[PDB]
């Protein structure tokens, strides 16, 4: 189905109707139970080379905002941690809920955060395209960053300044010179597990790298993402007030930690 969303009749619970992998064995997001998580000394240092001129556009997909990056070069790449080879930056988006008390996709020892930032990368060492890589178990790597309610994050301004211009699904605007690096928290300690896209088609192609340390967002900043529409110009307006999928069962998978 081309009309999945987060409303009552198209939301997460209904996605299994058209995407039965929703009930798969490597579905994301998940709950992270820290007492069960083992530190893995075989994890290499996480290496993050990001070039601000890589960013090209921001658009409203109807499901989030998407910052798209020029990904035919290795100017912005994620290496190390659990990864074999170079994963090229593709895009950035965000998940939130209708209220500040929850809205993260991953939930850590019962704790949810206000929002969760995802940085999507694809294995250009093996696959010809993001689209192809999305269908391979080792094709994608997504870095998740929790956002907790806190004093305002000046590093979100480039993004929040654009939201009016992309109110309607399908809108896009020029977006370059984007300091993605500064959106990350100081500490890059993370958990990692094999999982999926958190959005249809829910492909089980993602090495998840979920950072332990949250960054801040104010309640005022976060409210602005909720006045995005999930509807296109000329369609009955509906607001994108929540766009997060619930944690799915581990089903035997084990979460590893970069740190002890
Ligand atoms: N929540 S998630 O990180 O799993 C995620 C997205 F939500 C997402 F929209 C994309 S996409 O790049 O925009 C198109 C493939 O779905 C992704 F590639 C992707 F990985
Ligand atoms: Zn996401």
């Amino acid at each position: 189905r081309l009309s999945w969303g987060y409303r009552e009749h198209n939301g997460p619970i209904h996605w299994k109707e058209f995407f039965p992998i929703a009930d798969g064995d490597q579905q994301s997001p998940i709950e992270i139970k820290t007492k069960e998580v083992k530190y893995d000394s075989s994890l290499r240092p996480l290496s993050i080379k990001y070039d601000p001129s890589s960013a090209k556009i921001i658009s409203n997909s109807g499901h989030s905002f998407n910052v798209d990056f020029d990904d035919t070069e290795n100017k912005s790449v994620l290496r190390g941690g659990p990864l074999t080879g170079s994963y090229r930056l593709r895009q950035v988006h965000l998940h939130w809920g209708s209220a500040d008390d929850h809205g993260s996709e991953h939930i850590v020892d019962g704790v949810s955060y206000a929002a969760e930032l995802h940085v999507v990368h694809w294995n250009s060492d093996k696959y010809p395209s993001f689209v192809e890589a999305a269908h391979e178990p080792d094709g994608l790597a997504v870095l998740g960053v929790f956002l907790q309610i806190g004093e305002p994050n000046s590093q979100l301004q480039k993004i929040t300044d654009t939201l009016d211009s992309i109110k309607e699904k399908g809108k896009q605007t020029r977006f370059t010179n984007f300091d993605l690096l500064s959106l990350l928290p100081p500490s890059w300690d993370y958990w990692t597990y094999p999982g999926s896209l958190t959005v249809p088609p829910l492909l089980e192609s993602v090495t998840w790298i979920v950072l332990k340390q949250p960054i801040n967002i104010s309640s005022q900043q976060l409210a602005k993402f909720r006045s995005l529409l999930c509807t296109a110009e000329g369609e009955a307006a509906a607001f994108l007030v929540s766009n997060h999928r619930p944690p799915q069962p581990l089903k035997g998978r084990k979460v590893r930690a970069s740190f002890h």
